[PDB]
C-alpha cells in the first residue's frame, strides 16, 4: 500500500558498486552480525547510490558509519519510554565526538566519526547535524507518550533533521572530499540558500518515509507522529487513510518541486555540490523504492 514515488532526482551509481556490495556483506558479518540479533548489510548498495561520485576509498568507511548509524536508530525509534532513549542518544552523541567506547554497539559508529581523513570544519558540521537529528527523535517520541496533536507543519519542521537528509548531505564532503571547501563556504556564506536546498528535502523524504509505515508485527500505529494520521486530524473534512496518501503524495511532488527550483540557485554556487545533493535525493528514493 502507499504508491511508489518518482523522484525528479535520478539514482547514480557509482561504479565500484558491487565491490560496495560485499565490503558491507563482509563487514557487518564481522562486526555488527554478533551484537545484531537483518537488512543491515543493504547499506553497501545504498552508500554507493548516495554517493556516486564520490571516492571509493571513503565508502567502505561510510558504509560503516551508516550500518551503526540505522542499527542504533532502531534502539531508538523502538524504545518506549524517554529515560532510555535519552541514554541511547547522549551516548551515541559522545561517540561521534570521538569519545572511547567498548560498547561494540558503538564500534563502527566511532571509527567512521574519528576517521582522520575527515575535513575538520566538515566534521563539526557532521557532529552538529548529528546533533539535531537526535533532538528530533526525542522531540517526536515525547509527542507519541504524550498523545499529543500537532500539526503537519509543525511535525515537519521538527522531522526534517531526523530524516538524516541534512546529515547525508554533511558526508558529502567525506565521501566525495573535492567538495569540503565548497561544503564549509555554502555553510559560512550562504547558509539561508543551503537551508532552501535542505528544508524540502526533509519534509518530502520525511512524508516519503512516513508513507512507506504503516503496518507489520501487530500495530505500529505512531497515530501522533506520522505526517498521513497527523493530516487524517488536522483536514477541515473528514478523510479516511486513503485519501490522505493521497494528499501526502501530492506534497512530496510540491515539496521536490521546491527543492529542485533551490538546487538551481545552489548550482550556480557550485555546481559539483548542487549534483551531489540531488544524487543523495535521488539514491535515497530510488533505494527506498523497494517496499
Ligand atoms: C537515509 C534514509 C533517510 C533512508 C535510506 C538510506 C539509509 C538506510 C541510510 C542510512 C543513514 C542514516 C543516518 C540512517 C538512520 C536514520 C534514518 C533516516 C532511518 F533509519 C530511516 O529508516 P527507517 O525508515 O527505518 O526510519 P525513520 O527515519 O522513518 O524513523
Ligand atoms: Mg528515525
Ligand atoms: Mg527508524
Amino acid at each position: 500500500t502507499s504508491p511508489r514515488l518518482a523522484s525528479l532526482f535520478a539514482c547514480n551509481r557509482h561504479e565500484k558498486f558491487r565491490e560496495c556490495v560485499a565490503y558491507a556483506d563482509e563487514s557487518y558479518a564481522e562486526s555488527l552480525e554478533p551484537v545484531a540479533i537483518s537488512r543491515l548489510a543493504k547499506l553497501g548498495s545504498c552508500t554507493a547510490v548516495l554517493y556516486p561520485q564520490g571516492d571509493f576509498d571513503r565508502l567502505p568507511a561510510t558504509i560503516d558509519g551508516y550500518m551503526a548509524f540505522l542499527f542504533l536508530d532502531d534502539l531508538i525509534d523502538n524504545s518506549t519510554d524517554m529515560s532510555y532513549i535519552s541514554e541511547i542518544t547522549s551516548r551515541f552523541m559522545s561517540t561521534a565526538k570521538g569519545t572511547p567506547t567498548d560498547d561494540k554497539r558503538f564500534f563502527l559508529l566511532s571509527r567512521f566519526f574519528t576517521d582522520k581523513r575527515w575535513d575538520p570544519q566538515n566534521l563539526v558540521l557532521a557532529i552538529e547535524e548529528a546533533q539535531r537529528f537526535m533532538d528530533g527523535a526525542l522531540a517526536l517520541r515525547a509527542i507519541e507518550i504524550e498523545e499529543r496533536i500537532i500539526t503537519v507543519e509543525e511535525y515537519l519542521d521538527i522531522r526534517v533533521p531526523n530524516t538524516a537528509m541534512g546529515f547525508m548531505f554533511r558526508v558529502i564532503g567525506f565521501a566525495q572530499p573535492e567538495l569540503a571547501e565548497d561544503l564549509n563556504r555554502v555553510m559560512a556564506e550562504k547558509p539561508d540558500l543551503w537551508d532552501r536546498v535542505e528544508s524540502p528535502s526533509g519534509k518530502s523524504v520525511g512524508i516519503a518515509l512516513d508513507l512507506f509505515k504503516v503496518n507489520g508485527l501487530h500495530a505500529e500505529v505512531c497515530s501522533y507522529t506520522n505526517v498521513v494520521k497527523i493530516w487524517q486530524r488536522e483536514s477541515p473534512v473528514a478523510i479516511d487513510l486513503g485519501e490522505a496518501i493521497k494528499f501526502m503524495v501530492s506534497e512530496f511532488y510540491r515539496y521536490e518541486k521546491e527543492m529542485a527550483e533551490a538546487l538551481e540557485e545552489l548550482a550556480e554556487f557550485s555546481p559539483g555540490l548542487a549534483q551531489a545533493v540531488r544524487d543523495v535525493q535521488g539514491g535515497t528514493l530510488g533505494w527506498m523504492n523497494a517496499e
